[PDB]
């Protein structure tokens, strides 16, 4: 009931406390560890109500106040007679900021209560929802200064009526399937540049087309938008000892914002809310350009860097992704756009879970998912052992709505 | 209950069966994972169900389940243990459960071998110098002049916990580590406290950065006792790379064959707490690990100073760079040399074969992702992309404490 991590590098030992207030299930059991799978009323609303409120107004030193006991009398009779309730604007940022410190997955928290929270709750239209995400765009990138940022959408009601951004990020590249066989553009965008074509999208058809932006409000058809192509800060890809790299003609966006999740706060879901950060290098130069499934250029590059490649054993593979990654994190740098290396921000991470065991007793983590794609052990957060469990408010993944909505 | 495992690279889902099978805990709860954690004297009562359990496997895997030799081989135990309290596994159902435990050992990548395995049966040894001839005959046999072969060796199993073969060492070839006054340690810091020990009992120690260790032998619950392998046994390599011709100079080298000596073997409810494993390396466990952790022998500033990589911000990959240059040394250094080693990526495909063949034939491969996916280079190995499903089916490679720490020392 009281859990000891190590960091064998170290030999620090940290107390975690914080998971006897986990609530959600982490699909594992005595018998079976499913620590590397991706996926795993009135009644119940007010428990979760009462549970967030708990952990704010103990977070401003108000724990047991008038101010607290009438605000969740004030909840209880909104959820009585109304089946739900409103955040105040000080909750609503108190919930996202904590969705983010709890996201167990993300290496990035140390800087989770810097979040710039933009509060939509007044859209009611796809045109409305296209303003607002612009707005969260020019604001969080920021000329290459990125900010982190979340703008949050109308609450889930009777579940007809939902808001929901069916792009998986604000800002991605096209996917076609070819006659050829073979895939142009991004292979992971292919079904979603379908539903895209379908609804009505002229796709250019090349390698690099930033998707537009598929856009249900209150529940309605999703519509089409395209984002003004200047809010959409983009990287030429160049080696700074290869002059050959750019002839690859590569690139990616400074902006990685994540847009299909679903953010719970104090029972309440926004189904809606897309959030941004910025870059870690390795997420675009191992996974982006790397994955079999992806742009998957390792061969091009090696064959570009003259290297044997014969068998496995020269590791010719491990040293073009070496060369991808500097080149990724070269001209991120050289544009002047954020970008964090593996190295410093795993640094960053460790460094923010100390902080986390000393002030909070604890910080969930995914040992899976935090160790970078490549140099593994190189990083200090290989050798740290890490305690994963689901705290509330959290970012959750969510059914793709093309499943579900009902035209 | 089926429970599915994706890849997400291929898209094959496969589906597991075989982890209702599954006896011992792994430390997770529905509330808590500790998938990264990396630790997390029987009554008759007890034995039995676990021989019984054990001897319908072995006896299902030879198409002779229900048989009169099974049952007649269920009373005959069944008597054994109340008779004696104990008892003795045939050679034939110690072999098949020595490669069992191989099979079942989820943090293994080496497993599509589990059925090559070689098992001396040491069961007869009484002494710690019985001991140092049982491991020499296995570190010959098991290094074959280079060209490695698996092997396992097999004390006798532990009686009232009072009497227990240990090998002290953590592997049986490993190099000394020396602590100095100023801080600063001279070879392998691993092996600081253990060296330790072994200068205590009496080793000379050459005090070099490369020293073989000593065994370190308890037989049958006694005080250990200090032997040196002899040298002409020990097969090392000498690390150069292929381009840079500065890589030698470093004094590199390492030893061919890695034998954990340290684990516990448990098969039917009995332990076996010296049961010394030996198979040949994966590049990236001496490469990445052994040289290049902070708390190991940590080169990777002096090789990246000698390649003149810009060391002034991390995101150059200075780090990066070195450690794959040091990885091509090693894989160079083995395959020059004709000593068995395997890549990273030839061993991660490997296992991602012996897993989808175990699922069709067996119904499950337990296996664990933290440990499997290399240390370097991970999503570029299919592994990395694997789902996995961890847990822990008998019989089974168990840690155990350090004997330092328990042993009741006689004088
Ligand atoms: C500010 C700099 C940030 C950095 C450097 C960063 C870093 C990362 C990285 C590398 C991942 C792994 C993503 C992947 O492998 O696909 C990740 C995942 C994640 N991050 Fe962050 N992050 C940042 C900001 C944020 C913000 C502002 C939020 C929420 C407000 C957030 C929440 C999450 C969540 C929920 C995941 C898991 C997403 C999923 O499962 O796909 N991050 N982060
Ligand atoms: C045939 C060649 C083999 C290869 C390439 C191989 C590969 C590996 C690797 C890379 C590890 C991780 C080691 C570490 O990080 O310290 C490992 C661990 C392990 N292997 Fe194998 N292995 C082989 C043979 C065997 C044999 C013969 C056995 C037993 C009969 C075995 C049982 C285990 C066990 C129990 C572990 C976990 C050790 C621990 O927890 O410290 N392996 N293997
Ligand atoms: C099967 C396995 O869980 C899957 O490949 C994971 C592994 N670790 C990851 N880690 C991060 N950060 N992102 C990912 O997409 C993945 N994929
Ligand atoms: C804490 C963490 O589990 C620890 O560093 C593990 C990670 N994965 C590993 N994987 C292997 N193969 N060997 C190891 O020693 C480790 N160390
Ligand atoms: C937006 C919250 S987390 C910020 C981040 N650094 N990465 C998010 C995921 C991006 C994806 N891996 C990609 O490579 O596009
Ligand atoms: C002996 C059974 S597993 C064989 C193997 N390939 N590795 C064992 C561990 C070796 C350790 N990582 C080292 O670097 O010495
Ligand atoms: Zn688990």
């Amino acid at each position: 009931r009281f859990l000891k991590v190590k960091n064998w590098e170290t030999d620090v030992v940290l107390t975690d406390t914080l998971h006897l207030k986990s609530t959600l299930e982490t699909g594992c059991t005595e018998h079976i560890c499913m620590g590397s799978i991706m996926l795993p009323t009135k009644d119940q609303l007010f428990p979760l109500a009462k549970e967030f409120l708990d952990q704010y107004y103990s977070s401003i030193k108000r724990f047991g106040s008038k101010a607290h006991m009438d605000r969740l009398e004030e909840v209880n009779k909104e959820i009585e007679s109304t089946s739900t309730y409103q955040l105040k604007d000080t909750e609503l940022i108190y919930g996202a900021k904590h969705a983010w410190r709890n996201a167990s997955r993300c290496v990035g928290r140390i800087q989770w209560s810097k979040l710039q929270v933009f509060d939509a709750r007044d859209c009611t239209t796809a045109h409305g929802m296209f303003n607002y995400i612009c707005n969260h765009v020019k604001y969080a990138t920021n000329k290459g200064n990125l900010r982190s940022a979340i703008t949050i959408f109308p609450q889930r009601t009777d579940g007809k009526h939902d808001f929901r951004v069916w792009n998986s990020q604000l800002i991605r590249y096209a996917g076609y399937k070819q006659p050829d066989g073979s895939t142009l553009g991004d292979p992971a965008n292919v079904q979603f540049t379908e539903i895209c074509i379908q609804q009505g999208w002229k796709a250019p058809r090349g390698r690099f087309d930033v998707l537009p932006l598929l856009l249900q409000a209150n529940g309605n058809d999703p519509e089409l938008f395209q984002i003004p192509p200047e809010l959409v800060l983009e990287v030429p890809i160049r080696h700074p000892k290869f002059d050959w790299f750019k002839d690859l003609g590569l690139k990616w966006y400074g902006l990685p914002a994540v847009s299909n999740m679903l953010l719970e706060i104090g029972g309440l879901e926004f189904s809606a809310c897309p959030f941004s950060g910025w870059y870690m290098g390795t997420e675009i130069g191992v996974r982006d350009y790397c994955d079999n499934s992806r742009y998957n250029i390792l061969e091009e590059v090696a064959k570009k860097m003259d290297l044997d490649m014969r068998k496995t054993s020269s590791l010719w593979k491990d040293q073009a992704l070496v060369e991808i990654n500097i080149a990724v994190l070269y001209s991120f740098q050289s544009d002047k756009v954020t970008i964090v290396d593996h190295h410093s921000a795993t640094e960053s991470f460790i460094k923010h879970m100390e902080n986390e065991y000393r002030c909070r007793g604890g910080c969930p983590a995914d040992w899976v998912w935090i160790v970078p794609p490549m140099s593994g052990s190189i990083t200090p957060v290989f050798h740290q052992e890490m305690l994963n469990y689901r705290l509330t408010p959290s970012f959750e993944y969510q059914p793709d709505p093309w499943n579900t909505h009902v035209w």
